[PDB]
């Protein structure tokens, strides 16, 4: 078989009642559907679980009509969920989202950042992913006019998750290595490029032979590609789906392969399978049809 798995994020409903939105409510639906079809191992959240501000502590409701009660299908029972933080968790309590690890089974999150290994049966392949948490890295984008994150609000916080990072990539054997953060490193929609990460984070991919980036934050679906082979995958249209493409200018030529943020459509997903020969990425509208599908080869 293969390592399978969906990557949705920015998918936290709102802050009134019910606390859930139909955008959020039809991507549930639409993601047990293709469990249901494909089957899956487990789903990674790209940040932004709960807008706009977060929880308060590790037994606020939110938990349960945000999150529990959403993804409730039956196809959905039991699959483990591996969780990151985006930038409105942040205005919030961090520290409750990774206690709540503690009360729901299905939910993963035990600490800002660290790292997944996986094994694919049958196949000698390995998988490693690293969630990071971009916020440390290069603070809260609500914390500015420009809603760029323009600097971090601590300097040992993120010196050393850079090199914890940095030594993980120069001494992980796995044959696919991913990285996933919140704010993305290449994007053509509303905010676009983080000017931290392609400065600070960028350059470590390719020197190590990373796979690909995971990222979500611009509401909508995108694939990109460097020239040095990586690729980057942004899914952030689990609640919000915004059509801007005003940062296309700012990404190199050649980069966007693709791209769908249409403001009519329900929001989307992406679905991966990793394999012996390579990962492929298919993207999925809430609707149910499948937008787009590429594959990225195997680690030398
Ligand atoms: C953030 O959420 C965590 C998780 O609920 C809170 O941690 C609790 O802290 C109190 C001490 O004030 C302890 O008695 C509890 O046992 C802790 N809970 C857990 C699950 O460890 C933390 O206090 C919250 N921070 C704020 C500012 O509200
Ligand atoms: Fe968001
Ligand atoms: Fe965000
Ligand atoms: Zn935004
Ligand atoms: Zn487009």
């Amino acid at each position: 078989s293969t390592l399978r798995f969906v990557a949705v994020g920015d998918w936290g409903g709102v802050p009134n009642a019910p606390f859930h939105t139909a955008r959020e409510m039809a991507n549930a639906k639409e993601i047990a559907r293709t469990v249901q079809i494909m089957g899956a191992d487990f789903i990674m959240s790209l940040g932004d679980n709960f807008y706009f501000t977060g929880v308060h502590d590790a037994n606020d409701k939110r938990f349960q009509e945000t999150f529990e009660d959403v993804f409730s299908d039956r196809a959905l029972r039991n699959i483990p969920w591996y969780v990151l933080a985006g930038n409105h968790d942040h205005l919030g309590n961090v520290s409750a989202q990774i206690a709540y690890s503690k009360i729901s089974k299905r939910w993963n999150f035990p600490s800002p950042y660290y790292r997944l290994r996986f094994k694919v049966p049958r196949s000698n392949i390995t998988v490693a992913i690293f969630m990071l948490d971009t916020v440390m890295l290069c603070g809260n984008s609500d914390d500015f006019v420009s809603q760029q994150p323009e600097m971090p609000r601590d300097l040992g916080v993120a010196r050393t998750q850079l090199s914890w990072l940095k030594k993980q990539l120069a001494a992980a054997k796995e044959d696919y290595v991913l990285v996933a953060g919140h704010y993305p490193i290449w994007s053509i929609a509303e905010h676009g490029p983080t000017r931290c990460l392609v400065k600070n984070l960028r350059p470590l991919l390719a020197a190590y032979g990373v796979t690909a980036y995971l990222c979500g934050h611009d509401h909508n679906l995108q694939y990109l590609q460097d020239e040095n082979g990586v690729g980057y995958v942004l899914s952030g249209a689990g609640n919000f789906m915004d059509p801007s493409v005003r940062h296309q200018r700012k990404v190199p030529n050649g980069y966007l392969r693709f791209h769908y943020g249409s403001e009519d459509s329900l929001g989307g997903f992406t679905y991966v399978e990793i394999g012996s020969k390579e990962m492929s990425i298919t993207y999925v509208e809430a609707s149910g049809k499948s937008l787009f599908k590429t594959s990225l080869p195997r680690r030398p």
